């Protein structure tokens, strides 16, 4: 309300390291009008990041120029710029060149103030604290040199900026404080290390488990920041439950991350981009299985699962045993429906697999041998239509063309079952996905109604096998199944829902909890939500199959309606809707720190 | 006639691709083409109508362009006199092009140096 | 109702393919093929040309039907019972109109002691209609006689050509319920142009005088009498119902609007996919017809569509031409980038195509030739550059040869003269009502003009040198289909438009426009603009049309798509599924009125 200058503090600002970068990428537009030009982004300085993202500019206000000049003084570095990303974000890039002065003197101060020590072994630990003092310096100077300074909000993202949170309030600078944890630090190691992490979220000895992993300095850094914040904020309501029972600070507001959504001129252009991308997947599955194309591709479905290669976290284990049962239900029942599940999770690869790479080259061979004799037919028809005669149709193709086509069919034929992995792996037997595939019994056989393709790399437009982008490949697949146990927010299930493609999310996922909260209808709107908190592994697998078989039994027309319904939920995941929550958080903090000038509006 | 030639090239490209797509899903399936079902009733009606539009009763023209003085033109006057109206019975068809060949031409898009090389014989009686 | 009853659909257009009634009867077959099942039959004229295409002969299922067919065939009359090959498998009783040996004079003398209507020998179909009339009454008569305890029969009569055989059934007093469905008022057609303000003077028109002045009295008398000798009188349109109330002198009991069997695509947006595909093929035409004069953004261009028989006053081309002349002003005096390319697809007498509409297509092709040459040459130089490992230089991709090729293409694709209005050459160019108006209003397809009028004097065909696309596809390509009319009993040209996703400007005088006013409350909101032409002058109607056209012109890309999706929803209204519920009321209304005890009143 009252004019004020706020700062968004994160490590991922002009770094491009984590997913927090992608959050603040498109957050800049919606926050660029709510506080206007007054808002800033405090971030670390990298010379690599400047050449790409940062364009340096002078200070508009004379107080800011004094603050930047003073920041240059005392062996500290500032590089005020403007981020080249859309929104016009004015960025305050602080270098680690101030390592000589801030780290040694203020580590003792941090000890006399926060009582948190930093091990020298951990690299980003010493780098985070430096960045922490540098932020407090800039905020401190901004409050001091600006006469009658408006209420300040310091918006802190991730553990790396969590240290500078307690310092901004340690110096008692008149500043309202927000901490937005996009992922709980201790929650990541607790997810796999401790069984039933969600079930035992209350039980977990909060100090013991952090110390067993030698991450205590980091948990202590993430906490304290929580306690030394008026408004504590989580992206997910499931992460809010995490913070309530582990970080021990209940999130004041839940501000879910948002995606800028591409608005097309036609509201059905996503469905036009569906058929175009489906055909490019059709060129792949026609090629990968050659001589084994005894399945109707007109009535075939594509299931999609992506993310970092985490077998338990990105819930590949749930989805693999579910397709094994979907193998049964589509085979014991007289069904023509074939499902081609794609596993796009990048891992260590030597090179491309021989038979897959051959299959694509024989695919074009059976396109070349179907273009040569096609042109023969084309000329014979053009010279028959010009004469004035309908093609005989039994003399259009010569004996040579039948020998060409007869040899094309002889080359294509294979006996070996089509491969499961698109690439060749260094550790094939040790690979958790490939080990499960051979266990469940899906070798991409003729009898199998589900054929598993594991592309052990990110997709690229410049690829020998599958030359399509990630964004395009999602739009091609019919359904995007994302079972999860530990996703703070689903950046992959949600990018799916931003597009017209329906996504099977889960209750433990941040996206799935958001869809349960906002909209009342789960399956009706398209987004299937899997109960994984109050259910066993086996029930969760079976619920996936009832969800998968529901989509399998769906008709052509009903699939299109559901894909149109999922398009309507893009507005819900737009920064336009999901940035309202952050705006409330900023307003809520000002009220907590300084009540008289700013109305709380609670 | 030039537009019809491209029309009978377009109607011979549409059903060619329809032949090609049905063949490619026949070669991939593992079966040589049937060769009789390859073209549907939709394709046959396209080709049957294309032929019906092609049909002309007028004999193809002696001069490619339209002249200001057609009757006064010494070449065209001789053609109608000798009796070569580009008929089916005629074994010689005379095709006068009243203007220089060009590559930027709606009809006959070939330049003079290329057009000479295309023709089998270059007859030049002179006085 | 629909229990223990038989319906005979009697029309001249049954297995003939002459008029629009053929399409109505053909399409109605499927919805009527389950309401009365296999029991319904269609009585029609017999043509050996029509049999080879449409009729497959079959034996009689019921033994009584064999008796009826044999007795009529034996008693100096000709019948060819069979099944129509159109969808719904209608069973057709093709009666030979060629068998005129004795009925022509003896039966006409019987017609005069009964109906007191005489037939002139000069009029061909007049003598053929009455023959077909007696033959129907014979078949119905035998069917009632030889079938012991016969279910009540509903004789469903379409057009004046069957209208004579209507009164015979009542004259014999055979137990038969009777329906007459006039798809177009006979006397209304000549009154439309001959008498000024036909709709305004519909009550005033001297009903017997005007019929005699044009020597159609035998047929007006034939169409009337059929009306009076029918329990249920039925009109296709509510505007035709007003016509019949003051011309045929019968208020139509029900209005059963004609319907189209809509093509439903697996995707509910496939019409809009077929929009862009067909728009591009129109874009290829607009790039050709206008060459060297292409200074108009084609992304922001609209296509207006008008079709039908070549009737300048009836199909309301006069209204639409003076309206584009004002739309020329409103899009030019206001700083607008919007260009509108109106297409007039009304077939007329043509000699051949036009030099500059076929040369423009040829230069469009040369500029696709001299682009494809310098693109493959670009492509080959690019392919050998990416393999070496270098991004294309972009100043050295194209050589000096390519610049000379492209520079000469640009020189050839230059014209001083403005693009042609018509896309063919006419026999009577000056006498042509459309072309005369175009030169009068001042739209010569100029650079300054924001509306360019193209009149394709012939029907669209896939096999065409200039514009190779079907009629069905061309409608789907155009943004808006404007159909002003004065006398369209039921507009199928605007009707088929609304079946597709394309919005259509109908009128109050049209049968389709009156239907859209009656059923749905929202006119312009649902897409179908309705023009007031009954209570307004010519000039006001042109201006109402201008405000309707300018409303579509000021519409954005996105708002156009929404309206086209809304017009798709109105296809269900024009489906025989929604429009055949009206014929069912007419049949139900008849069984009851003719035979009250057996069939419920159904009011
Ligand atoms: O994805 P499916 O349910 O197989 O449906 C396939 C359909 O996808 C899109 O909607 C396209 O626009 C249609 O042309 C296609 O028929
Ligand atoms: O017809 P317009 O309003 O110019 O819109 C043009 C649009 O038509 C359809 O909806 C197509 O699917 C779109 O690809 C295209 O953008």
């Amino acid at each position: 309300l009252e004019n004020a200058v706020l700062f968004e503090v994160a490590w991922e600002v002009a770094n491009k390291v984590g997913g927090i970068y992608t959050v603040l990428q498109t957050k800049a537009k919606v926050t660029g009008d709510e506080w206007g030009d007054n808002y800033f982004l405090v971030g670390p300085y990298t010379e690599q990041g400047v050449r790409t993202q940062v364009e340096l500019l002078e200070a508009p206000t004379p107080a800011l120029k004094r603050t930047l000049d003073s920041m240059n003084s005392k062996g500290c570095k500032v590089y005020f710029g403007r981020w080249l990303i859309e929104g016009g974000p004015l960025v305050v890039l602080l270098d680690v060149g101030a390592s000589a002065w801030a780290l040694e003197r203020w580590k003792g101060e941090l000890w006399d103030t926060c009582n948190i020590g930093v091990p020298w072994y951990d690299r980003e630990a010493n780098d985070a604290v430096l960045f922490g003092f540098l932020t407090t310096w800039f905020l401190g100077e901004f409050l001091a040199q600006s006469e009658e300074k408006p209420h300040v909000v310091a918006h802190f993202h991730e553990w790396l900026a969590g240290v500078g949170l307690c310092l901004c309030r340690a110096r008692r600078l008149p500043v309202a404080t927000i901490f937005t944890t996009h992922a709980t630090l201790l929650g990541r190691y607790l997810c796999a290390g401790a069984v039933d992490f969600y079930n035992n979220l209350e039980n977990f000895n909060v100090d013991k488990e952090a110390g067993e992993r030698q991450i205590y300095h980091r948990y202590c850094m993430e906490r304290a920041a929580a306690h030394c914040a008026h408004v504590f904020t989580t992206v997910s309501q499931i992460t809010a439950i995490e913070a309530q029972h582990l970080l021990k600070r209940k999130p004041d507001i839940v501000t879910p991350n948002g995606l800028n959504v591409k608005k097309f001129s036609a509201m059905h252009e996503f469905q036009n981009l569906h058929a175009q991308s489906k055909a490019r997947i059709q060129e792949f599955v026609r090629g990968h299985f050659y001589g084994h194309l005894d399945f109707n591709l007109d009535k075939t479905l594509y299931f999609f699962i992506a993310g970092r290669y985490e077998f338990s976290n990105k819930g590949a284990d749930v989805f693999l045993e579910a397709l094994a049962r979907l193998n049964y239900l589509l085979r014991v029942n007289g069904s023509e429906q074939t499902v081609v599940a794609f596993f796009i999770m990048p891992a260590r690869t030597n090179n491309f697999n021989v038979e897959t790479l051959k299959g694509q080259a024989v695919r074009k061979q059976l396109w070349d041998t179907a273009n040569t004799v096609k042109e023969k037919f084309g000329r014979k028809l053009y010279e028959s239509l010009l004469v004035g005669s309908l093609p005989d149709m039994n003399k259009m193709l010569d004996k040579e063309d039948f020998t060409m086509m007869k040899r094309a069919i002889f080359a294509t034929q294979r006996q070996s079952f089509p491969p499961v992995c698109t690439h060749n792996m260094l550790d094939d037997s040790s690979d958790p996905i490939l080990t499960t595939i051979r266990r469940i019994g899906l070798f991409n056989s003729s009898a199998d109604r589900v054929k598993v393709i594991f592309h052990p790399e990110f997709l690229s437009s410049t690829s020998p096998l599958l030359p399509v982008d990630y964004e395009e490949f999602v739009r091609g697949c019919h359904l995007g199944v994302f079972p999860s146990y530990y996703e703070p927010w689903g950046y992959t299930p949600a990018e799916c829902t931003v597009m017209g493609i329906p996504s099977i999310s889960t209750n433990l996922s941040g996206f799935g909890c958001f869809m349960e909260e906002h909209i009342a209808d789960p399956s009706a709107y398209g987004i299937y939500i899997l109960d994984r908190r109050f259910r066993s592994l086996d029930d969760s697998c079976s619920q996936l199959t009832s969800f998968l078989y529901s989509f399998c039994q769906q008709s052509r027309r009903q699939r299109i309606i559901q894909r149109n319904r999922t398009e309507r939920l893009s507005d819900l995941l737009d920064w336009k809707y999901l940035g309202r929550y952050y705006m409330s958080a900023r307003h809520m903090a000002l009220s907590k720190a300084f009540p008289e000038h700013f109305t709380y509006e609670p």
